[PDB]
């Protein structure tokens, strides 16, 4: 069987609705439209979606 | 024979649904996308990608 | 003559399918992602390779 | 003359086919991977090959 | 039976609320904002995050 | 029960308002701007404010 | 209640009207003028303004 | 005579059709896409060319 | 005279058809091709070329 | 006059043609390489000349 | 007047044309070389230098 | 009661006009210099401030 | 009462006009104008200024 | 009094006819061509100009 | 009075006719000419003027 | 009198034909069109002429 | 009056003409190519001129 | 009185014209130039300066 | 009263000019210069003068 094994909820602390998923999101915005201020190209704001897609589909393979 | 040799359930300690295997694949996550956001270049959000199949095929190994 | 000599059956502990040998690559696999993550490059991952096939081509010349 | 002088088997305890020499090898080869998993340079996984030849052109020396 | 099998309350001692697990947990949170200063880069203020978790969970595998 | 466990009052001492608390925060400061003037870049100005929520939301978690 | 708690007056050390305060605005001078004569733009000239504010609004989150 | 001269199957691991020998060349290719989108010159989807002559004609040596 | 002089056979270990001098040819190929993907410039790929005449005008110098 | 004084042939033991002068020299070779391989700059290449002269003039003075 | 004193010719036992002067200079070369491989600075190989003229020059202050 | 307690005055060997304040001061400016003149960035003439207020909110708390 | 106390001169030899203070302003010259020369940007001939006014408002400070 | 205070003349060693304040300013000549040629702008023709005028106005300063 | 001071020659080697003298002067025409081909604009012909009277008027000021 | 002076052969070794002379000559020779077919200007072909002279030239000082 | 002081031919050991300022100079010359191939700059082979002076005046101040 | 007061010729021994004051001096000379070729920049070059003046002006302390 | 109580002369033997307090100064001199020339930093130059002034004051006690 299995060991340690335990709980989870270490899944929750982390997850879709987390505290640190939220503060891991507001930096992409804060120093997204920072790189662009000094810069002004727009791929970057954009950089902020593959942000968003990657922590979703990333947290569905966890499990 | 063999000797202390034992169990084996060590295997489903470490092995495919694990809490060592689900925290070792969440790290890459997160730091994945640290790395990400300092730089913003796309092949490390990739290098989540190389842990999924490494782990995967490598688990199969132990046998 | 030989004394001591004995039985083997030592061999059987650590050999091909064993205990131990399942532990020392089982290490390889989850401190070389490790390694990995804090670092991201690949020559790493493939240093569970040069494992696989040291302990293989090791185990026979125990003999 | 020679006392003491004896058998010589003492040799073939710890002569080419032996537990002592079996042992002796074995453990080359799994302290050989630790510190090689440690660090990841391969200069020491040949150091198990400079076990095999000394061991072997050592004890021809014996006699 | 057990011998010296006791109390336990020790386990009172270091346990969820404690004094120890108090200091422990506020040195991460000074000597963590220490190394970011003289650094900042942001995976250190998340070091706090890994010992709530990990002082949590461990804790329960005291039992 | 408990043993050791005390007085807190260590709380108070590293605590919101505090002797060890008012120089950490002072630090922030003043090699902020030091690393702001070497450089000139702002995010690192911005690296004084995630000092102040970080003590702020970090002494909630002590008790 | 607190200990080493002291004084203050480490604060006035610091604070408003100080020698180190006083030397670390005069850095944002003498070396803003440099990096301007070897560029000639001016957004640096405005890098002594945001020094100015730096300090003052941050002084008083020190309380 | 030569000792430790062993098996050969070693080349037959890393050899033309192998598992190392099929994933550095994928890699090859995913990562020259890559360095390809980012810049938009062609010289560098020809670098996947001399990786299939390099490891071919590579090889060969070997024996 | 010469003592411990021998055999040499050692040679024949290490010499031109070797195990050894087979596995740190290969080497040279997996990781020059790696550090070559990893940049994408030609002297790295001659860098196997070096120790092709390395080893062998090297090891003529053993006598 | 002298004690002692012996023979010499440990002289030839050590000397020109020998077997220690022979392994001293070929792991030069071998960690030569290695240290090329992983870093690619060729001085130490010529690591290995530096051995030959310094051996060669170096037994000289032994008389 | 003197006791013990003797022979002399202890002297020319330790002295210029010896055994122990013969070996304590070979060791010198072949650790020389030692710490040399290991490394690969050049001041080592000069070491050799130091101990040529040690022994020599201290030789004549026996008498 | 209290034993040994004694005099105090070796606080006032250690305490504010002392010879030991005294050289452990001038050693803060000279080694100060030092490592600036080696470097040339300014915190570390600053580090002379921090020896100045922690001796002296120092020796306060030892009553 | 103070002991050890002493003389000051200690004082005199680290003062104002000394050997020591002649020596080390000497070096921030000579090395001032070396880390000039290989670079050639002034701020670091004015690094010669702040070693002047550190050591006048530093020593001032001993009392 | 003032102890080592001793001569100077170590003053007049790097003094203003000296051998080290002659080859510190031949060096910036000739580099200063160097620097020149492989670029050829003039300011840096002029940098010998900063190194004669300060070394003259700083060794007055020694005093 | 001076030390290490000397031989003065180190000018004759560095000063009017001379060897680096020689080179530096040959070095200005050759590159000059490059920079003129591709390009071809006259002012670059005459910085090969502006070398001839730099090192002049230089080492007049070495003395 | 002169000690470890020896031979001079060693001059032969490095000297006008050598074999080190010979492959230092045809490195320069080798990454000299290299870079230069990266770039594709001409002064780097040139770049062969000074290791052609420089060695020559340099030599003659060896004596 | 002196001790030890013996001879010197120390002197002629490490002099003007010499096994070891023969080769301290050749070493001189052929690193000195090396790092110029790597990178293809002239300083590096003046780096060559500043040995032949500093050994010739340095081996003067011996006496 | 003075005891043990002797002589003094260790002073002699150990004095300015002397074997010791000769070796240390040229060490100075000869691993300046090592770790100057190892690297290639002039401040070490100059070390040997501070140890003629050191040794000069430190000798006269003696005293 | 006392007894034992003597001479001193004790003093005269260890104290400021003495055969002892020579050796003790002269040996920082020579340590000094060694711990230097491997290393080339200076503030070990600088640990003669704190033992000039420590012996100095430090004598100064006894009585
Ligand atoms: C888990 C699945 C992982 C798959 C990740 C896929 C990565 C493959 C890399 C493709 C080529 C790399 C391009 C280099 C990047 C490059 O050349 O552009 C550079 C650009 C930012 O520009 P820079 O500031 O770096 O400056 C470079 C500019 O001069 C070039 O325009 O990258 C960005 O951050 C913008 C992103 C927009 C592009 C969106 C693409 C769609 C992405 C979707 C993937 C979502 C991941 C979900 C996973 C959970
Ligand atoms: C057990 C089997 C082990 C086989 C492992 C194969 C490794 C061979 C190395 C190939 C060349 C190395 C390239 C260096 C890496 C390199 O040059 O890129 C660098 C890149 C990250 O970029 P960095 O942040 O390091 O910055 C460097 C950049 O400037 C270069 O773009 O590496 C990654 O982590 C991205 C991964 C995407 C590439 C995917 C490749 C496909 C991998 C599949 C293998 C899965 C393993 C499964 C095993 C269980
Ligand atoms: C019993 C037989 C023993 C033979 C062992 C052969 C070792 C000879 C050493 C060759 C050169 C050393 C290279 C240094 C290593 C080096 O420079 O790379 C360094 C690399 C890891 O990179 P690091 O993290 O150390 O960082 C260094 C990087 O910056 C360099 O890319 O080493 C690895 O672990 C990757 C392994 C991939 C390379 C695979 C080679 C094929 C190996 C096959 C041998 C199997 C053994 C079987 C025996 C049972
Ligand atoms: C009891 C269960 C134990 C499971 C522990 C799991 C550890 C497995 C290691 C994974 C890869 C190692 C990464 C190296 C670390 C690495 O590469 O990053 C380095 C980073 C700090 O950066 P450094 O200052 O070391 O500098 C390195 C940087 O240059 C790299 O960005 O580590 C941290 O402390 C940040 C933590 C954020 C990452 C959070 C991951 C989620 C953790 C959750 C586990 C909680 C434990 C609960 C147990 C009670
Ligand atoms: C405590 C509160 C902290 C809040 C700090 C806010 C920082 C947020 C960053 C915004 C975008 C970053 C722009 C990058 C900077 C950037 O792109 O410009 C770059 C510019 C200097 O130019 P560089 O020499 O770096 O060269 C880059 C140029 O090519 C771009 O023009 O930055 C400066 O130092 C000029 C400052 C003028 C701008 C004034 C803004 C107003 C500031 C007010 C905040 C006062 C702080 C008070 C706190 C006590
Ligand atoms: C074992 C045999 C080894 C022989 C290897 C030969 C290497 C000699 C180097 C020649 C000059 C170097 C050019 C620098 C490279 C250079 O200047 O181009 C640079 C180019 C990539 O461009 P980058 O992204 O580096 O940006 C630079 C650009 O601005 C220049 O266009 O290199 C490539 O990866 C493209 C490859 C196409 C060129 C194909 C050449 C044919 C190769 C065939 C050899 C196959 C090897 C088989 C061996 C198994
Ligand atoms: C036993 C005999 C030993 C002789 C060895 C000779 C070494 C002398 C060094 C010459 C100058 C050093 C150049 C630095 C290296 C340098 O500047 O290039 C650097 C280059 C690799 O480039 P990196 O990745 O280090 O990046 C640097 C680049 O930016 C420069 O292009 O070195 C290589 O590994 C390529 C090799 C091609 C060059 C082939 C030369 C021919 C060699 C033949 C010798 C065979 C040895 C046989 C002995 C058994
Ligand atoms: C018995 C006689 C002893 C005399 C020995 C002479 C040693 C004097 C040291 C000179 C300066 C030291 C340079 C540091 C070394 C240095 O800076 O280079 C460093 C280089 C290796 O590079 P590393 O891997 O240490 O990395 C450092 C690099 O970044 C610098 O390029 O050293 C080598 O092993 C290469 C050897 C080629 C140089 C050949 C020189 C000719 C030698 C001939 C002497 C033969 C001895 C015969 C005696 C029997
Ligand atoms: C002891 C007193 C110390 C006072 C030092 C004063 C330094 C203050 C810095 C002012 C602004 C910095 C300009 C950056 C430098 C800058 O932007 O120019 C850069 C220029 C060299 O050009 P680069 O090769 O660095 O390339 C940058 C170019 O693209 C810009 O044209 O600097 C020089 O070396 C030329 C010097 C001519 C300028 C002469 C100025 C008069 C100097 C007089 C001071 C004598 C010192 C005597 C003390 C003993
Ligand atoms: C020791 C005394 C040092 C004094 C040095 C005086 C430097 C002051 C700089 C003046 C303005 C800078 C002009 C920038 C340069 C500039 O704008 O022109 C640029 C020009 C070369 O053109 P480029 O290839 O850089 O391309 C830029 C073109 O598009 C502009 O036409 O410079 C030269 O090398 C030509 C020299 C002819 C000019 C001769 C002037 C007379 C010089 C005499 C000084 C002799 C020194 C003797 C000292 C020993
Ligand atoms: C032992 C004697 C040592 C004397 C060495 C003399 C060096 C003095 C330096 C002069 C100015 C430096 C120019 C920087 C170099 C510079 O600006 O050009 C740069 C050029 C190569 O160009 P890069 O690829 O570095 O790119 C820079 C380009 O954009 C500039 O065109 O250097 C070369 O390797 C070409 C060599 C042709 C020039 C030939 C000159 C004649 C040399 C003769 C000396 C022979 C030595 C014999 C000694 C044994
Ligand atoms: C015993 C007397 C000691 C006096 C030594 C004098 C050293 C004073 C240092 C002056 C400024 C330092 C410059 C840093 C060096 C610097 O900035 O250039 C750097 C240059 C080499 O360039 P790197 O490869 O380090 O790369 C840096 C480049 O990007 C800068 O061009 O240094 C050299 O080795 C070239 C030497 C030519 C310069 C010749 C100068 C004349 C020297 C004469 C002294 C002979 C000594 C005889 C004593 C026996
Ligand atoms: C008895 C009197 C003792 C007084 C000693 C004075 C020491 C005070 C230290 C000053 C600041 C330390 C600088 C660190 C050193 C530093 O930052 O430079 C470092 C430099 C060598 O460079 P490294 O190889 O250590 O690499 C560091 C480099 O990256 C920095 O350029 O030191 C040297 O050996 C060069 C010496 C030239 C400087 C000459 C200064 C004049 C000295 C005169 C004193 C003579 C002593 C006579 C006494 C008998």
């Amino acid at each position: 069987d299995l060991l340690a094994g335990g709980k989870d909820d270490v899944k929750a602390t982390f997850g879709a609705d987390s505290f640190v998923m939220m503060c891991i999101i507001i930096a992409e915005l804060i120093v997204g439209v920072a790189m662009y201020i000094r810069t002004k190209n727009l791929l970057i704001l954009l950089g902020l979606v593959v942000v968003i897609v990657f922590t979703t589909v990333g947290l569905t393979f966890i499990k």
